[PDB]
């Protein structure tokens, strides 16, 4: 009833992920939500029956078991209380029970069978259903935090090295358990990090690319360490490296780099909605995947920052180096529309705008500005003339930091017929089409022979307490 009703709606009102849900979905929930009673010691569930209902704890404990073979005893698990829940796989389709749920004192429990989950699933179509999926992405992902934070180093075979440099090296990594499943793991050394004072650069570099969510962006599972070095486990993107294409191929065409450009617009338009800088963009911050879609790879530089706030350190790679960066005013988001120009201007000549020969030098051409220099006949009228909007001496005057924002570079006359919607949805037919045979692949890469040299010294300092 009423009464009843209003219990089930205040109740998992407290409940922590059913909270941020929909009033329209609780209501719904509370008129068929069913309430069960078990004493001390009752299953509520039996490992390896078949059900078909799913549970929330109103009142009470239980203590989930399992038993991973007959002549085994059964290990304990955990203990669930008020506002947890179990049985969910049930609800898809999943009838047989993987462990047992005991009750440890007198329990109750909210239910709902899969049949009755499965009709109340059917609410309103962009207003109740739009929460609910985002909801059920969002707790997606505590859950694969979950899932590797099981795994030790041992759990993975080395394939073939993907790159190496002074840092250490990124190796393709394959997963014991499944051999579809493989990685980049990138090994770095400590000691490069203490020598160079990257110590809170990388730090940063693990809290936001976990964090991060996109598809133009490599994603970062979780890191291990030891002694030695610092383990990154990230997605594997078998495409091969955009420095090494642009190598082999000199440059880019116009549709080419369009949409090369369009990847990062988008990586900028993410990072940018959550106040992040990324500030070391150039041909090397960028991979394929499988299917030639571009990512994004190293967040060494990249800086959280407060909206209407500004960072000062100067570092980067000369040639992508902002004017403000190089004149010791601040700096946010608007540096990298800077690099956007630049990395569009490299892709379609080989080279960029602004090159020294050394970084002194370099810093007094970018400071002359872009007005400054004569763009090659190869670089399309349009593509220039946004080449020149990004690269703007003032960052309040820069395209992306002014009126509306990221949609401004989108919006230009170089991006007209460009399917931004296909772009996002993986359907838009990239440029060039790598050829990766499996998931161990790594033909579209250099060839990287085998560390024989010993192994950096330990630290032990404990700056790496977080990974
Ligand atoms: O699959 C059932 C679904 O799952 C619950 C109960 C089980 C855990 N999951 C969150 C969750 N979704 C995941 C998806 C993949 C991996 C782990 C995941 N954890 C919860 C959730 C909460 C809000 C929105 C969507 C789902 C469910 C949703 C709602 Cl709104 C109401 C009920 Cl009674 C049951
Ligand atoms: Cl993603």
């Amino acid at each position: 009833g009423l009464i009843k009703h209003t219990e089930y709606m205040e109740f998992l009102k407290s409940v922590p992920t059913f909270q941020s849900l929909p009033e329209e979905i609780l209501s719904k929930l509370a008129d068929v939500l069913e309430e069960t009673h078990y004493e001390n010691g009752e299953y509520i569930i039996r490992q390896g029956a078949r059900g078909d209902t799913f549970f929330i704890i109103s009142k009470g404990t239980v203590n989930v078991t399992r038993e991973d073979s007959p002549s085994e005893d059964p290990v304990f698990l955990r203990t669930l209380g008020k506002g947890d829940w179990f049985g969910e796989k049930a609800l898809q389709g999943e009838d047989v029970r993987t462990a047992n749920v005991i009750a440890a004192e007198a329990v109750t429990c909210l239910v709902i069978d899969r049949d009755s989950f499965k009709h109340l699933i059917g609410g309103l179509d962009d207003v109740s259903n739009k929460a609910y999926e985002d909801a059920e992405a969002k707790a997606k992902y505590e859950a694969e935090a979950a899932f590797f934070a099981n795994l030790k180093l041992s759990d993975f075979n080395i394939i073939d090295t993907l790159g190496v440099g002074g840092f250490g090296r990124v190796e393709l990594v394959q997963l014991k358990s499944e051999e579809s499943k493989t990685f980049a793991m990138k090994i770095l050394k400590k000691r490069h990090i203490v020598d160079t004072r990257q110590q809170e650069h990388i730090r940063s570099e693990k809290q936001i690319m976990q964090g991060a969510h996109s598809d133009f962006i490599v994603r970062l599972y979780r890191t291990f360490k030891d002694s030695k070095y610092l383990y990154m486990l990230m997605e594997a993107c078998l495409g091969g490296e955009l420095w090494t294409i642009l190598r082999d191929r000199g440059s880019f065409e116009d549709s080419t780099t369009r949409f090369y450009t369009a990847c990062v617009v988008e990586a900028f338009a993410y990072l940018h909605s959550k106040g992040i800088i990324y500030r070391d963009l150039k041909p090397e911050n960028l991979i394929l995947d499988h299917r030639g879609y571009a990512k994004l790879v190293d967040f060494g530089f990249a800086k959280k920052i407060g909206f209407g706030k500004k960072t000062w350190t100067f570092c980067g790679t000369p040639e992508y180096v902002a004017p403000e960066i190089i004149l010791n005013k601040g700096h946010d988001i608007s540096a990298d529309y800077w690099s956007l120009g630049i990395l569009m201007y490299e892709l379609l000549t080989g080279s960029p705008p602004f090159s020294g020969p050394d970084p002194m030098k370099t810093y007094n051409i970018i400071l002359r500005g872009i007005d400054m220099i004569e763009f090659p006949k190869k670089i399309a009228k349009n593509a220039a003339n946004l080449i020149k909007k990004l690269c703007r001496d003032n960052p309040s005057e820069r395209l992306g930091n002014l009126k509306n924002g990221v949609k401004d570079i989108q919006k230009h006359k170089w991006f007209e017929g460009f399917n931004w919607e296909g772009l996002r949805k993986g359907t838009l037919t990239p440029p060039i089409i790598p050829s990766v045979a499996s998931p161990t692949d790594t033909s579209n890469f250099d060839s990287f022979p085998e560390d024989n040299d010993e192994p950096p010294p330990d630290d032990n300092s404990g700056w790496d307490i977080d990974f």
